[PDB]
RNA sequence: AGAACCUUACCAAAUCUUGACAUCCUUUGACAACUGCAUGGUUGUCGUCAGCUCGUGUCGUGAGAUGUUGGGUUAAGUCCCGCAACGAGCGCAACCCUUAAGCUUAGUUGCCAUCAUCUCUAAGUUGACUGCCGGUGACAAACCGGAGGAAGGUGGGGAUGACGUCAAAUCAUCAUGCCCCUUAUGAUUUGGGCUACACACGUGCUACAAUGGACAAUACAAAGGGCAGCGAAACCGCGAGGUCAAGCAAAUCCCAUAAAGUUGUUCUCAGUUCGGAUUGUAGUCUGCAACUCGACUACAUGAAGCUGGAAUCGCUAGUAAUCGUAGAUCAGCAUGCUACGGUGAAUACGU
């Protein structure tokens, strides 16, 4: 989802990565695909008001060059919401 | 944003009557089921047209004026110079995700300069404010221009839809003045009905030719989608089916090595070798079902139509003409509906 949180993560990710040693190789954002809707804005009698509404997912993997164990426990938990 | 029984909302038989939609020990079945003209709220509309104004001082017996008039500019009471006026908030402008050349930075299911086997993907930031420039316009807000300009003077668009409406579209999205149904068709299965026709019609569509018909073999993008489910490659009635087999939880797997097209191109205006409606017996998908009432496939079959009276409407270059496609509502069907890509011509002297 929201990409405020995601990548004010995308340092603390490295902290936790040069505590145990591991060597990071620049984790790569990923696209995001935008799902339309378009409903009609009045309920009867009438169809020529489209109103338009949307929704967004930001894919984002983690791709470096050394995945340690003691760093991956603590990997995908600080971007998805509930 | 899907009529085979859709929403039985409507109409016959039956049924149940706190139930069969908020209900019930899952049709009673210990259990596994064996009136918008009373109203809110959203919104249709003039209208992306630019305005509707109040505080507060004064002139008027008084409704009311003045400021908002005037001089010039100016998308637009847009901006600066005068005056019995002085301020002031609303919205276009203003806050802007998305848009058009960037360095440091970030090398996937992605591009690899070299051996061969830059951008999209987001981030603080960078850039056009008449900011300054020759003219003149009181120097007072504009002028073709122009130094940085790939990007002109709101760059190209979009969420932005005023004050105020015509008791006007909606009691069928929704609650209630009447509980817009609770014991009446109120509700539950098949069956009928919306689906037929003499016509009138909103609007779109396959067309009427050689700006072409057979089009076999023949290059490329973008934007989406999937454990409801996406189904290639070698390769089955050529074909209705994408069998078989792999990959698939998402850039890779698949949809799908689309489309404008180029070399072939035999036809000679023969109502056709242009054209579709539909007829007609076998044949696939679907389930409880293809009568009334689906949708695909080709062998065999082709009536009106040789570019259209009076009449209607679209639009200044990434639109117009349109071949082609991308999705939700679905076991199943739309040209609708609405998000992307290719060539991309015509015309602005003026009111």
């Amino acid at each position: 989802y929201d990409h405020r949180v995601i990548d004010q993560s995308a340092e603390k990710i490295v902290e936790t990565a040069k505590r145990s040693g591991a060597d990071v190789s620049g984790p790569i954002p990923l696209p995001t695909e935008k799902s339309v809707y378009t409903i009609i804005r009045a309920v009867h009698g009438y169809k020529d008001s489209r109103e338009q509404f949307e929704q967004r997912t930001h894919k984002r993997l983690i791709d470096i060059v050394n995945p340690t164990p003691k760093t991956v426990d603590a990997l995908m938990g600080l971007n998805l919401p509930s």
